[PDB]
């Protein structure tokens, strides 16, 4: 009966951000799994009660629903399951051992949590309605409970699959862009052609300022990059599609992947036909997208973990760009973490009733 | 010694936009300039008014320095002059005629807001520094009374060019998007050629999705839309050649207006070597782009000005995209327009220091 009081203590530390080169060092070859632990014991427990404090700030009509209370269980539980080795010692490879399986059962225990906060979402559309101060406070709320999450499980999983090389975890310091481009494309044309029989081709061109016709590549976790352009394919495959089912020619997706001096760009152009300017603000709403996917909103999360973003404009009656923006040097790779504070106390303050715009 | 007593009765009125339908019957042919001769002595003051209420809700450090006292003069001289009709009566074509000189002479008096201003940027920041919240105060300031003047400016080119056809006033009911396109072009290459003995070429292509061949028009004002395409016109040239000096390939600005069922949007592509994420953020902001100008803030300001937008990205290393989107329909085509309220009071309470992130 102590969970309150750990939350308390840990929400008073702020959770440390570390760089891409950080993480390569961590993983390094040798660099003992006890400094990872030793690292991890704290560092888990401030990002856990760091989120879990500002869950409970939530209104309570929020609160209570059965989804926000389940997953705020699974929190609970996992702060108290690493909490058991505050006070045991590294040297013991039995301790080390027994916190991997830790971990492991922890990743299991949240593997649910997007859907069933969406759950949450949904119940709260019919329950009190979609006004624009809900979807704010939604907006807010999960952009910063994701991305944690995000970083909670990149942590995880680099200890985890480490220690159990080329590769240092999750994490490819040769990580050639291109190659998971054309992946993620297979994969989506894949499902492309089984529902709809028909699939656009693709083209990729990329641009090496500095180095011409070199190939381009980075210090990257590859499988956030794929899912960003794995959800990024299926929009794009599904509007030139269904954009032109009595046209005969099917536009292909054109990539272009250029390299600047600091930033790793990834734009996928498509003639799907585009969108209004005015839907495409609520694409990356939680709340305006759910029914009766999060992709975009929780891509667009993974590419601001390391400093990116990803950004749409398309052209009403013609097509969309979409834009993955990557940090080029792993020296401005930084992890991006939100932090509790009265700042974010005061985000959900909004007393809205009557704009200064007429 | 009566202008605080006016300002704040007509800052007690809220603006009332009008729409692009509203601005053609106003302009109709025989709609008598009493009709706007009436609405004009009661809306100019309004709009006068609010702005001038909110000037007056700046920190006196802002208040007291020469630039803003200065125009902060004019508003309250172009205020009262207005004044001088609201118990005159319309009939005598007179009473019309000394209205019509009325708005000109205050047109005149008004020229030079914009640089005025911007010395009182440049004053603040060596006056007090550069800090992200004085950055976000005058962004949030200038964004309000550069619109709201852009608004008055067209109410008042209305009456005056009116009642002095297929123009109605500034508004062309029939303009054809890609001839403004080359216009503003055309310009830019003049002024490049002149500096840079050098200007890249223009490819102009148009999607009318509706109707496949047939030119693109729009009900708009075509002296806002050539400001815009100027602006971006003059950074796509300077961008393109100076990347490219030391190469003789010179790359076209490639130019797309499409129009969809709500929007008719308009993209300038350059190779120019682009730029990085982070000073695209920048390049809006009048404080960090003032020294020791304010060409893509105010273009952006034009477009939003009938429920448009303006938007860059680019990638570095290769080039920037721009876009400016319009409303396709003249029903959509609505002023927007700023409000003082205590909704916009709440905005300059700023008290920064110390993030919601780590
Ligand atoms: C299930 C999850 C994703 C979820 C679903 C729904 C929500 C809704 O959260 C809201 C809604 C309105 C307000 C304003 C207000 O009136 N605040 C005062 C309340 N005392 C604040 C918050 Cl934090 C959050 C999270
Ligand atoms: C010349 C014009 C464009 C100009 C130049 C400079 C400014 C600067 O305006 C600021 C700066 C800081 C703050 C925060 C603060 O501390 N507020 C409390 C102040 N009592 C509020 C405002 Cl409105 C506005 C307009």
């Amino acid at each position: 009966g102590s969970a309150p009081k750990y939350i308390e203590h840990f929400s008073k530390f702020s959770p440390s951000p570390l760089s891409m080169k950080q993480f390569l060092d961590f993983g390094s070859s040798n660099a003992c799994e006890k400094t990872s632990f030793t690292f991890l014991r704290q560092e888990l427990p401030v990002r856990l009660a760091n989120i879990m404090k500002e869950i409970n700030l939530l209104p309570d009509r929020v609160l209570s629903t059965p989804s926000v209370q389940l997953v705020q269980s699974w929190y609970v539980q996992s702060l108290l399951d690493i909490m058991e080795f505050l006070d045991k010692d590294p040297e013991d490879h039995r301790t080390l051992s027994q916190f991997t399986d830790a971990l492991v059962t922890i990743r299991n225990r949240h593997n649910d949590v997007v859907p069933t906060m969406a759950q949450g979402v949904l119940e709260y559309k019919d329950t009190y309605g979609d006004d624009p101060v809900s979807n704010q406070n939604i907006q807010y709320f999960l952009d910063r409970f994701y991305l944690s999450r995000i970083s909670i499980r990149m942590l995880i999983n680099q200890h985890t699959l480490i220690f159990d090389p080329k590769h240092i975890g999750s994490i490819d310091p040769n990580c050639n862009v291109s190659e998971v481009v054309k992946d993620a494309y297979d994969m989506a044309k894949l499902l492309c052609d089984k529902y709809y029989m028909a699939s656009p081709d693709l083209e990729i061109q990329e641009i090496n300022a500095a180095n011409s016709k070199q190939p381009i590549h980075m210090v990257y976790v590859p499988s956030h990059l794929y899912h960003m352009l794995f959800e990024l394919f299926k929009n794009a495959m599904r509007a030139t599609v269904e954009s032109h089912e009595s046209s005969l020619i099917l536009p292909p997706i054109k990539v272009m992947v250029a390299l600047g001096e600091e930033d790793l760009s990834i734009k996928m152009s498509d003639r799907g036909g585009g969108v209004p300017l005015r839907k495409i603000e609520r694409l990356f709403s939680y709340m305006y997208s759910t029914a009766p996917g999060y992709g975009l909103p929780i891509s667009r999360l993974y590419a601001k973990y390391f400093q990116g973003d990803l950004q749409l404009f398309s052209m009403e009656g013609f097509g969309t760009d979409a834009v993955i923006y990557l940090k080029a040097l792993s020296t401005d790779s930084v992890e991006r973490l939100p932090v509790y504070n009265k700042s974010a106390w005061r985000h959900y303050q909004t007393i809205q009733e009557a704009g200064d715009w007429c």
